[PDB]
């Protein structure tokens, strides 16, 4: 070999946009949305009456670890429910809401050169 890992190509992909949605250069925007929700400190008495399916960037770092993703698209819906769920939560004009679109973007137009 070779470099690589026994990981599809696609899946490589994966992981390096997480890694970039993780790095220094887009924390100022990204940081809510590293772990899960932490619903008991910020008083979110609503949040599980509303998002059923929470999930979060270090949960998804987990699922690639653990090969749960068995493609891209399967980890590509878990990245556009953690901001579907923030979408849904937030009112249009929160701060958050805007930090989402701008992390969203980040991940679409990479997501977008997947290989195929």
């Amino acid at each position: 070999g070779a470099m690589g890992s026994k990981i599809s190509e696609q899946l490589k992909c994966c992981s390096g946009i997480l890694k970039e949605m993780f790095a220094k250069k887009h924390a100022a925007y990204a940081w809510p949305f590293y772990k899960p929700v932490d619903v008991e400190a910020l008083g979110l008495h609503d949040y599980c009456d509303i998002i059923k399916h929470p999930m979060d960037m270090s949960t998804i770092k987990s699922k690639l670890e653990s090969r749960e993703y068995r493609d891209a698209q399967e980890f590509g819906a878990d990245v556009r429910l953690m901001f579907s769920n923030c979408y849904k939560y937030n009112p249009p004009d929160h701060e958050v809401v805007a930090m989402a679109r701008k992390l969203q973007d980040v991940f679409e137009m990479r997501f977008a050169k997947m290989p195929d």
